[PDB]
This record gives structure tokens, C-alpha cells and sequence, in this order.
């Protein structure tokens, strides 16, 4: 019709992406830094938590969050970069990060039960092509830019398994 | 060739250690911001300018654009590196090092701001200046993220009053 099976996973990890907006946003106003390595290590432990709670690979799904993560810092540092050349053009008082907490919560989970629900095809050979259709989709339906796609694509790198040699 | 052509290629010159400078951080975990280290660099920026009756509030102004839009490439290589850690540059001169060439090119820049006076302060600076930076990213070969620090770097150099 013709839809890729991972294309509701990648639209939340797109939609996920997109926090890095508000996220980076409240950071530039409150001159907090966007890394941090220990909370990071927190986010992925619960996430590795909820992949066992669901009877996941833990291990594929902190390789993959770590990716999303990775990818979600690379737009908060691009915003920061143009904020910096034009700082009139950063969002003013932008609110807190509530409405992203929740938004993240909700995102993660629903990428879980992808993870699970695609399992088989995500270990398949047909992943790799299967994963470039839902890219295409995703980029021309969210209408993502080239940083949004370059984000993507370094989200989803760990998506598609290794395969046997022989 | 505009006659602020060579310290519009000096300060594209300082832009371009912001790579190295970068690429230290990364490897060592350092944060991109300073405040303190940039207050204190600002400080022996406009004592230079003093001792040589160089306008200190100018050159103070002029380096704060440079070091924003140094700080401002520093973030879009972070960002390049998150989305392909691969591509960091693996060995970085000592932060040691790539400050002793900015220190250099401070006094460089200085000396061309002194010795350009006349015509900073001029009303042809602006087409002057337009001309240089055209100039420069063409020799220098500067990439899009690399324009637009130039234009930040420069975008207080026709500020300059005329004496006496």
C-alpha cells in the first residue's frame, strides 16, 4: 500500500528526536550543560529494567537508546551552536520540562513494544531494507530536515541485528 | 583586495583552531563553556589595547564576537561527533598548544586593528569588509558553518570612531 512493519518504531523514535527542541531550549536558558554522563547511564539501567519487564534483549535495547540518546544530544549541541552565532533567535522563557518528561515516558514504551512486536524481522536479513522504506516514510511524513535525518539515521543504526556468517 | 583582506583571514585563521580546541575537549570531557577563563581573556585584550592607545571598549567587543563564534563551532563539532564519534579527530594538540596559537593571533589581529584604523572607522568599511569576507571564504575554502562564525566574528569591526 504499501507501509514498512517498522515504520510505527521509527515514527516514535522521530518523535522522540523532536524533545531535543524543547529539551535544548530550557538548557540554553538555565546555562545548564547538555551532557551528563551519570544520568544518561541512569535513563539506559531503566530502560534495560523495562526491556527485561517485557521479556526483551536488555542488551539490543540500551545499544539502540544509547544511539537515540547520542543522536537527541548531536540536535540540543546544533541548536546551542546557532544560539550562540544569533542568541536573539533562541526560544524566550521557554517553559519547563515536564510536558517532555511525559513525552519521553510515553515514546519509550511505545518503541519497546515495537522492539518486541518486530523482534523476528529486526533479526531478519530484510530488516536493513525494511528499515531504509520506514526511514523514507518517516523523513517525507514528519517532513524532518537534514539535521532531523541525519539524527535518525544515527538513531537507528543498531536497529537491524547481526546476521550469521555462515 | 580589500585592504582588511589579511585581518579578516587572520580571524578566520583563530576560527579554524576551534577544531583542535574541540577536539581536546572531547577526548577529556571538558565542558565547551568558560565564563571565567573568557572574562579573564577579555581582560588582557583590552590592557594590550590600552597600552597602545588602542580604543579598549572596541577591541573588547570585537574579541567577544570572535570567541562566540569560536565557542559556536566547538558546539557544531560536538554535535558532528555525537552523530559520528569516528570521525573526532583521535590526537588534538595539547589545549597548551592551540592557545599559544590563539595568543598569537591575538596580537596579530591587534596589530591589524591598530594598523587599520583609518579605514575601520571609515564609511567604506562596511563595503570593505564585505569584500574581504568574500575574499576569505573563497581562499580559505569556507564551509557553510564557517561563514556564518565569520560573519559573527566581524559584525562589530565598523564600530570604530575616528580620532582627534
Amino acid at each position: 500500500d504499501g507501509t514498512s512493519q517498522l515504520a510505527e518504531l521509527v515514527d516514535a523514535a522521530a518523535e522522540r528526536l523532536e524533545v531535543a527542541d524543547p529539551v535544548a531550549a530550557f538548557k540554553w536558558r538555565a546555562q545548564l550543560p547538555i551532557e551528563d554522563s551519570g544520568r544518561v547511564e541512569q535513563q539506559l539501567a531503566k530502560l534495560g529494567e523495562d526491556a527485561r519487564s517485557q521479556h526483551i534483549d536488555p542488551d539490543y535495547v540500551t545499544r539502540v537508546f544509547d544511539d537515540q540518546i547520542r543522536a537527541t544530544e548531536a540536535i540540543e549541541y546544533s541548536r546551542f551552536s546557532d544560539w550562540k552565532l544569533n542568541p536573539a533567535s533562541a526560544p524566550p522563557e521557554p517553559p519547563d520540562l515536564s510536558a517532555s518528561r511525559s513525552a519521553i515516558d510515553s515514546l519509550n514504551n511505545r518503541m519497546l513494544s515495537q522492539i518486541w512486536s518486530h523482534w523476528s524481522l529486526l533479526s531478519a536479513p530484510s530488516c536493513a531494507a525494511q528499515l531504509d522504506r520506514a526511514k523514507r516514510d518517516i523523513v517525507r511524513s514528519r517532513h524532518l530536515d537534514s539535521l532531523y535525518q541525519r539524527a535518525l539515521t544515527t538513531a537507528t543504526q543498531s536497529y537491524c541485528q547481526a546476521l550469521p556468517p555462515a
